[PDB]
């Protein structure tokens, strides 16, 4: 199943190329501050699946050409990013630098340096869970996006610009990847291929990463864990568009605008 | 004003050794999960004020010593921290860094140590200032207009020669309630002082901040969007040493708080 949020917090469910919205459905709140929504609907996916699939084809469907995506979390309790972690330890991202699948990457006017992008999957915990053993990790994943880690090139604060976390468009649910250390990851600037990468190639792999990071932190429902980038790493300038594709996961692209 | 969290996310104003309960009169559900109840209050701070100070001779006092006083903000948008930023002569570094919500503590819960034979923990006092306001590229002059309160907090962190030693569930207790920036009068002229056990361990004043407070906030705000209940950790003065099983550590920060908790060996 494939979960967005639209138009100013609306919950849909995303059905070819349209959505489904399940806002009055789930009793969501779109004007709630701040928009926990989504991970009160991670939280409890497990109770509201049936029902969604259940009342799906009364629900009204409005083309996806006609809507305005967002980042399907705005403010989890923490976005925990492995750096490298691909063939050729973890820090924090702050939920300010999300941004979504229809906003532009915003550069800062560094001088003298380049913004780089970098194409990551990124894990959805799905459960509240501390110490999570290798063999239980597929219990504690909601599912999966696609990320883009976006930082200046030289320290924290690099990666943690505002529009620096584009994560979108949607989050697919777990049972809908058969195996997410098969998956083709790319990534274009324009029309060049710049990273392209299979997630067999992980250093240390989604279990290792969930175990890891819950050895020292509750998770939460809606946290993320962006899991590395493969090589290709490269600047983006001001006009540039950048398309990331995980197989089985998702698809965005972005523009890139000079602030 | 002390605002405070309690008993299942309650919130409530500190009365001399009392608090009353604000969560009817504030439009607050104790149950809301994820709880962003103090957040909502401090974005509507200044518009429910008087309603507050109008109800408050109307509410129940309950002691102090019969409700268990929880973090004020559990689920902040950020936790920033400045390392270090004290002057070690007081008269008058990779940059900010982050920390997981996942490792705030309210005042009654103990530090849990991680087993790490052959390393120690610390022990770090800092100053917490509390966002009220979404805010980006705040100017220095500006910085009153987007802070809403004071907290006292505890930076723990295992010692090596990493983020992931400062992340460790209960190593950021911040506490014991949020004092409004109004009942502040200069937080630039505050004595904060740390005490394991009876052995006083770290004493400063915040005007010995190296990057002061409208710094602090020009520099995280030039970088990230700020939003109400982000915490600002401002740094540790000298000090800073172990803490053990069994060991009880009080911060006190002039005209914000005080607040003990207990160390406890995972």
């Amino acid at each position: 199943m494939r979960l967005a949020r639209f138009d100013g917090g609306r919950l849909g469910v995303v059905i070819g190329d349209e959505i489904a919205d399940i806002t009055a459905l789930t009793g969501a709140d779109p004007a709630q501050w701040p928009d926990m929504n989504m991970i009160r609907l991670i939280r409890d996916f497990e109770g509201l699946r049936g029902a969604i699939e259940a009342a799906l084809p009364g629900l009204a469907r409005i083309p996806l050409a006609q809507v305005s995506l967002e980042t399907p979390v705005p403010w989890p309790n923490k976005i925990i990013a492995y750096p490298v972690n691909y063939h050729a330890g973890f820090f924090l991202k702050p939920g300010s630098a999300l941004s979504g699948p229809t906003d532009p990457v915003v550069l800062p006017a560094v001088p003298g340096r380049e913004v780089h992008h970098e194409s990551e999957l990124a894990i959805i915990i799905g459960k509240t869970c501390r110490s999570v053993a290798r063999e239980d990790w597929k219990d504690v994943v909601f599912g999966y996006a696609c990320l883009l880690d976006m930082v200046v090139r030289g320290r924290v604060f690099r990666k943690a610009y505002d529009t620096f976390c584009p994560v979108g468009p949607w989050i697919t649910t777990a049972d809908a990847v058969n195996d997410p250390a098969t998956l083709d990851m790319k990534l274009w600037v324009n029309d060049d291929l710049r990273q392209k990468a299979n997630t067999r190639d992980l250093v240390l792999d989604i279990p290792g990463m969930i175990a890891t990071a819950s050895a020292v932190m509750t998770l939460q429902p809606g946290d993320i864990i962006a899991t590395g980038t493969p090589e290709g790493v490269g600047p983006v300038v001001d006009g540039d568009r950048i398309r990331i594709v995980i197989d089985q996961v998702g698809e965005m692209a972005v523009d890139v605008v000079q602030g």
